[PDB]
């Protein structure tokens, strides 16, 4: 397993490169006007690229800092709302929900960060993750409702944004809790990797495809 976990940090570490410069050499598919967000997606790759190559070293090493994984989610995953929120919403509209869901993100990660840090299986690790989980929550029905309007391309290629963001966000409360399944402490850095990998290059990937629609391919 700790080889394993090793392995999955040096590959997922080239891989947010590619994710990184395959949107940036992709972003010349779309009309000017629908880059943005493909430019944002590159950037969630980057900072994911510069804490991927710091966690593989502080895995190597044997005294391996979570504090890297937290800060890394802390940065990227409010960015993330500003590319899905800016299908839906501009203005007054776009800004609310920007805001109310970027704390959100924040007392959620940091409520892992918390119950991470704490004694495995402890009242503490377990208010973390309650915290968290009620939050994660809040987020994931406000992102149910956004766009129940929308139809035509534009709907089916926002409901693959929300699709992944539903079903691929799953995986940290799981990777969370292995280490307290299992002697599985190296497996909680394995599904946080796998999932850092699948949600990030996925929706820099689906957010591509968005801005296709948006230019009328
Ligand atoms: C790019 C990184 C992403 C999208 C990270 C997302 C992280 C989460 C949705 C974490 C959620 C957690 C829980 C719901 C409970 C246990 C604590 C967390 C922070 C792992
Ligand atoms: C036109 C294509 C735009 C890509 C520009 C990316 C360059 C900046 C990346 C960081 C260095
Ligand atoms: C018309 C404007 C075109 C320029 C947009 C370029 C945006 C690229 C941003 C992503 C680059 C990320 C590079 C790695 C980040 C390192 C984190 C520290
Ligand atoms: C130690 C006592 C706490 C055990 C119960 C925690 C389970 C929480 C699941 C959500
Ligand atoms: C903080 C624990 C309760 C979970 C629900 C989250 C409430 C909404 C977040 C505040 C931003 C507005
Ligand atoms: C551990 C593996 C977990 C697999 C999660 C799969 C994520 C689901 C993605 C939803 C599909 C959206 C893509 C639309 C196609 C374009
Ligand atoms: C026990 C909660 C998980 C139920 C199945 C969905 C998991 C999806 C992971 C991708
Ligand atoms: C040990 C008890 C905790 C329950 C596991 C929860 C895992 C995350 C699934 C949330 C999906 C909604
Ligand atoms: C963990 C193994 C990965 C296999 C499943 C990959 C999930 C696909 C993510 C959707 C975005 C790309 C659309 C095609
Ligand atoms: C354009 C084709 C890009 C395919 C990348 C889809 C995979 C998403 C990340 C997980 C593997």
């Amino acid at each position: 397993m700790e080889e394993l976990t090793y392995r999955l940090f040096m590959v997922a570490t080239v891989g947010m490169l590619a994710g990184t410069v395959f949107l940036l050499a992709s972003s010349r598919e779309v009309k000017p006007e629908h880059r943005r967000g493909v430019y944002i997606s590159a950037l969630v790759c980057g900072i994911a690229w510069y804490h991927y190559q710091k966690m593989g070293a502080s895995w190597e090493s044997g005294s391996y800092d979570t504090g890297l994984r937290y800060v890394d989610w802390v940065l990227t995953v409010p960015l993330m709302f500003v590319e899905v929120l800016a299908v839906t919403r501009k203005g007054a509209a776009y800004n609310e929900a920007v805001r109310n869901w970027g704390i959100a993100a924040t007392v959620m990660i940091g409520a892992g960060y918390y119950g991470e840090t704490s004694a495995a299986g402890s009242n503490e690790y377990w208010t973390g993750f309650v915290i968290a989980m009620a939050t994660y929550v809040w987020l994931m029905r406000n992102l149910q409702a956004e766009g129940e309007g929308l139809k035509g391309d534009q709907a089916v290629a926002f409901e693959n944004i929300k699709n992944l963001i539903l079903v691929g966000w799953i995986i940290y409360p799981l990777g969370y809790i292995a280490p307290v399944v299992g002697d599985f402490d190296a497996i909680r850095e394995v599904l946080y990797t796998i999932a850092d990998i699948i949600n990030k290059v996925g929706l820099g990937v689906l957010v591509l495809q968005m801005a296709r629609v948006q230019s009328g391919e």
